């Protein structure tokens, strides 16, 4: 679990969105596993606007932060789950690192701010949904 709070927005994994998130929906994209809902309180996270390929992510299954090198956002095949059939997930970045399903929502950060959130994993890899291209999150 986990979310990004920036301005009057809350960014979460679409497969983990709540009834309140869907009732206050701003935007959602199944192909990215992202959902953004509106909030009544101000968010203070800073979104990174960069092409960093190194950063640190929070891994709840280990209660630890890990430094990682990660790939540029791209279309990557993702095995079927109870949330989606087998498909290509877009704007996804992979890194070599530990992740378990409950790890979704952990933030990936670089020196410039929030890069994305954990969205996929397995076999010693971790995948992050990028949020750096969502320029509207800041206005
Ligand atoms: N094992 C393992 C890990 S680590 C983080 C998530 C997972 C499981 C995982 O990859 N998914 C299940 C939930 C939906 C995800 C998606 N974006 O389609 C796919
Ligand atoms: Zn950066």
């Amino acid at each position: 679990s986990g979310a990004i709070y920036v301005g009057n927005y809350r960014v979460v994994n679409r497969h983990l969105a709540t009834h309140n998130d869907w009732a206050n929906l701003v935007w959602e994209d199944s192909s990215r596993d992202l959902l953004v809902s509106s909030t009544t309180a101000q968010g203070c996270d800073t979104i990174a606007r960069c092409d960093c390929q190194t950063g640190v992510y929070y891994c709840s299954s280990r209660r630890k932060h890990y430094p990682v090198s990660f790939s540029k956002p791209s279309l990557i095949f993702v095995e079927a789950s109870e949330y989606y059939p087998a498909r290509y997930q877009s704007h996804l970045m992979l890194a070599v690192g530990h992740s378990e399903p409950g790890d979704c929502g952990g933030i990936l950060r670089c020196q410039h701010g929030v890069v994305g959130i954990v969205s996929t994993g397995g076999n010693g890899l971790v995948g992050f949904a990028d949020v750096r291209d969502l320029l509207w999150l800041d206005e």
